[PDB]
């Protein structure tokens, strides 16, 4: 019941079939074996004729024939017949298949066609089933010459064609932008040397055959690719391959050319910490199209020295384990699914992190020289590890007394670029208590170092005060007292005290010397002196580090009545 | 503001602490540094002190940190100490961290733990963070043993661990149970030689390392998979690393393993044809879980011979360019995300294809030769490819006229089974023409060969009817007639005749002779005879292949007075 065919015999409108009357001229039916004729480029017969004697190039007649529904695999085949006349092409013949009632298409079949005066198979092996539906139609266009063009018995059979392959349906192929896209043809036939291969489209830019496997004699399978795909290239294809003797053709496949998302907006901040950074993942109203089926997180600090690609769940998103004082990069990454699947990296936020208070206060605090009225410390460096803060400073803290009130004392030292730091602490009294510590600073918080202390060098003192030099006076001795030097910057260790014999009543007064005592106790009493004499006394105060200097004065031994 | 530490000079409730009631015994708190101790195995200062002794084996004591709800990378550290008496492990020391007040969890550290009279110190890099927070918990459990185990200043602090590197926050793994999982840890910090790496869960086998990428001092990436997952495995997870100062832990990550998708029920069958098959994917109803991203059909002939697998768009799916009467097999196969994502295939629809009518009639219908009432024909083999189905039968029908009526016989020729197949038709009358033909049938249709002609070999005649031969008789001369045979079986070419003298009036009578004639003439003018007497005529009838038999009679000639 495999019908659509025609033999010419009945009227062609018996066969189904008709002439688009909107075109140039119609295809004529002929039967020469009841009507005979002298016309020597004319053969035997029952076929349509389109006369090209006559016509100008370019003019087109277009005979269709029924349109087919068919569920089995079947096998268009005809006759087609050329001449002149001249010995030029009077014009081409076509083939094309509109399928669904859609557009024309482009033609499947077609030669161009020069005379033979001699009859040619050709066969088509369409692939298109129920509930789809196919309508074959002829075309001839005019040269411009002087010939003649025939059709002679279309057959409609419903088995495979012998001489053209037979492709399987095709699916849909889906495909990101950038990417190419792939068709695969399935085909059961035989192909050879000869045969040409394609991928034939509506609108569109055919592609080429890629490759072709043979899995056997009976079938192989045709791969075709469209690539670095745009928007412009999605729509309907399908496989064609033309063999000597037919051509065969799938059904159409649409390519769906999708576009890979990137977010529209930056990812919003949701708040800022020393080591981390809440976002807001907008990637919501984004750029491309299709479902999201993967969203990343992308940073990279402004200097380039660390970058991460992180996979995110929920539109809040925590990126922690940052460096403190950093300038950080933040781009949101979508994907949707396939092989160009991803897509580019979204507007960048752009913000930094805040300090950490530092870990601690510096270390290996040292002296490394003590004096009367200064000293100098040292510690290790340290860095961006411990400052967790780009600005920040160091600053040297002091404490002592001298003697009644304390004195609190603070410094900046500049040594921030610095192997072996020192600091060298001024304007100190001697022999005091500094109690030393270094304060680290950054704008969040402080550490201080441990805390050191360093008893001040001690010094010369001061002298005795003169009006403390106090003598008691005897005939033949002389008691001297006095006090400690108003301050000693030390603990005073002697008191070397001299004495000269300086007038009498008169000798030769050699009486001199030099005595020594320990600073716990302020007198001396003068041994056995010379009576009616003067004595100048002078005293030096002693501290470990010598002798301060001297205060001095005269007293004056008694006399008495002669004795006897 | 960084706290949940205890030095222990304040009482532990001040830091925080406390004690999970519903357990063996309480931790005490101590400060020899007040109140002192003879005791040996004690030291001094302020400490939470697990008094083992008197204590059975499996006795355990807890005491909980407060719940930290951090943000920035912090560092818990602390001091432990043990000490015998024996020299035996009092008890061990083990350390747990629950997360968001769930399950205790396994321990993250712990000591055996032998004594040695010596303060450690032991870090943690939980990296667990708001809006989730965390109770660390110290648990002794008791040896049976006579010693003391203490803790002595628990220190949570707003900066990066030393000793010990930190888990970046993993996220959700999704697998295909047969499949492995794999957990990403990235970390920050240094890695070394020593260091125990594993990946903790809870209520689920713990698995091991399974690489480690060192990227830098500063980071590291160590991957850790669980092996053939089932359902039994999905669960919650974190990395671990213990190093010779402390141990790192990431956040909880769940496992989820979920099942591939097989389909409940078979396919439905729709409709059945030749070379094709609309079938229904139930495949809605499933087995496994997940999304269904991809659909494939899958089918194969009984035989094995083809299988293909085939990706199927719509519910309603056609299987085209099959073979006719062959047995088919087709299992929908489902597919869900992931590496083991698609998983088994389904039941199987068990159906085979209807027959095609026959290609065609077969070929080269020779004769091969050609006798009196018998031929023999011939024709081309041809198979499965022609027959396009396993059961048919092959018919010779022939056609003839003897001579008023028409005879139309038929027979099966048994040559399904052959090379050179030939078929002797029989019981033919001779010289008539035979139409033969090769029909072809199976149960849908049927196709008839070319028609072939063939003329019936010519055979020997019957004899002329002896009513027919009637005689004219003369003085001196007979004219002798009759009719044709009856029957012929083919052209008549001669009429071979004989005659004799049999009597007379009476002499010799050597008057005999045998002539001939053409068969288009059925009549013979005996030329100059004897008068009186008669004469015995036998007539035979011939064909192209030679003389029929005889049909013979006598008669007599006239006499006359004689003359003069
Ligand atoms: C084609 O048209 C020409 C008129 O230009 C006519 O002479 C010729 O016979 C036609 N051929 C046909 C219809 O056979
Ligand atoms: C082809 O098969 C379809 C689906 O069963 C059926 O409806 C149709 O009538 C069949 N034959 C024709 C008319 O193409
Ligand atoms: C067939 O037509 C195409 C254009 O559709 C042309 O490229 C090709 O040369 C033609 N092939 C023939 C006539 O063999
Ligand atoms: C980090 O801190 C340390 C101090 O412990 C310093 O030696 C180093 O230069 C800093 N940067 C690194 C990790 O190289
Ligand atoms: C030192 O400089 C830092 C800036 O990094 C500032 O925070 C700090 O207050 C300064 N010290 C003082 C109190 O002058
Ligand atoms: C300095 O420190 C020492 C040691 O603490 C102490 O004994 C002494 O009294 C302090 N003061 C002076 C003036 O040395
Ligand atoms: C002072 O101290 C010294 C000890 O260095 C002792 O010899 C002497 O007796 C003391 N004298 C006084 C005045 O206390
Ligand atoms: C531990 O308990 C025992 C009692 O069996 C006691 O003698 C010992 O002093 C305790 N140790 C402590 C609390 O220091
Ligand atoms: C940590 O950050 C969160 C989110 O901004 C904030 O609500 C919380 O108060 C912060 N600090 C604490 C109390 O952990
Ligand atoms: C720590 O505890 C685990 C069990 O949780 C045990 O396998 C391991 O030997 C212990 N390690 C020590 C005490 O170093
Ligand atoms: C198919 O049909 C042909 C007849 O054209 C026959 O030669 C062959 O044995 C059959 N099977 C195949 C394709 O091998
Ligand atoms: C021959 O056998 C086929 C079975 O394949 C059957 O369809 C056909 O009708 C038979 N021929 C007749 C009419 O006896
Ligand atoms: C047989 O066929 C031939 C050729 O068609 C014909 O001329 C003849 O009359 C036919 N009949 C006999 C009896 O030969
Ligand atoms: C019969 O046919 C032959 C031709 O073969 C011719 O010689 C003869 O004259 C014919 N005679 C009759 C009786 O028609
Ligand atoms: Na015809
Ligand atoms: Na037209
Ligand atoms: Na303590
Ligand atoms: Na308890």
């Amino acid at each position: 019941t495999f019908s659509g065919g025609c033999l010419f015999d009945e009227p062609y409108s018996t066969c189904g079939y008709s002439q688009s009357e909107g075109d140039d001229f119609n295809w004529e039916q002929v039967n020469t074996l009841t009507k005979p004729t002298s016309d020597p480029w004319m053969p035997s017969g029952s076929f349509m004729l389109v006369n090209a004697s006559g016509r100008p190039e370019g003019q087109r007649a277009h005979l269709l024939l029924p349109q087919l529904k068919e569920n089995d695999t079947h096998c268009i085949d005809f006759h087609y017949f050329v001449s002149s006349k001249s010995n030029s092409p009077p014009g081409l013949l076509n083939v094309y298949v509109k399928v669904n009632n859609g557009p024309l298409g482009n033609p499947i079949w077609n030669i161009s066609g020069d005379p033979t005066r001699t009859w040619n198979r050709a066969e088509l092996a369409i692939s298109t089933f129920w509930p789809n539906f196919y309508q074959v139609i002829f075309e001839v266009i005019t040269s411009g010459h002087q010939g003649y063009l025939a059709i002679d018995e279309v057959k409609v059979l419903g088995h495979p064609c012998t001489r053209t392959p037979h492709f399987l349906r095709i699916q849909n192929v889906e495909v990101n932008a950038g990417q190419f896209a792939t068709f695969q043809c399935s085909a059961i036939g035989r192909t050879v040397a000869g045969d040409r291969l394609w991928l034939q489209g509506i609108d569109v830019r055919d592609a080429p055959l890629k490759e072709i496997k043979v899995t056997s004699s009976r079938r192989f399978i045709a791969s075709f690719n469209v690539v670095n795909t745009t928007k412009r290239d999605a729509g309907k294809y399908r496989c064609m391959i033309r063999t000597e003797g037919g051509v065969g053709i799938s059904n159409y496949a649409e390519l769906v050319v999708k576009e890979p998302p990137v977010p529209i907006a930056p990812p919003q901040l949701a708040s800022v910490g020393a080591t981390y950074l809440w976002i807001q993942l907008n990637a919501n109203s984004i750029n491309g199209d299709g479902p999201i089926v993967a969203r990343e997180v992308e940073y990279c600090t402004a200097s380039g020295s660390w970058n991460d690609r992180q996979p995110v769940d929920s539109t809040s998103y925590k990126i922690g384990h940052l460096d403190p004082d950093t300038e950080y990069e933040i781009s949101v990454l979508l994907t949707r699914p396939g092989e160009g699947g991803t897509g580019s990296p979204g507007p960048a936020l752009r913000t930094r992190t805040k300090c950490a208070d530092p870990m601690r206060g510096p270390r290996k605090l040292e002296v490394v020289e003590v004096k009367s009225r200064q000293i100098t410390i040292r510690w290790e460096p340290f860095g961006y590890n411990v400052t967790r803060c780009h600005s920040y400073n160091l600053t040297v803290h002091y404490c002592y007394q001298v003697g009644g009130q304390e004195q609190v004392r603070e410094e900046v030292s500049w040594d921030t670029e610095n192997s072996h730091p020192q600091h060298t602490i001024t304007n100190l009294s001697p022999y005091t208590n500094v109690s030393v510590k270094l304060i680290l600073m950054n704008p969040e918080g402080r550490k201080e170092s441990q805390e050191l202390i360093v008893q001040t060098d001690e010094d010369l003192p001061g002298a005795v005060p003169t009006e403390s030099i106090q003598g008691s006076t005897f005939e033949e001795k002389i008691f001297l007292q006095w006090r400690e030097p108003t301050q000693t910057y030390g603990v005073i260790t002697l008191y070397e005290i001299t004495y000269k014999a300086v007038s009498s009543f008169d000798d030769l007064s050699n009486q001199s010397g030099r005595v020594s005592k320990l600073g716990n106790e302020t007198h001396f009493l003068f041994f056995g002196l010379y009576p009616g004499t003067t004595y100048s006394f002078t005293i030096r105060a002693s501290t470990a580090k010598g002798f301060g200097p001297p205060a001095t004065n005269q007293f004056t031994t008694k006399i008495s009545a002669p004795s006897m």
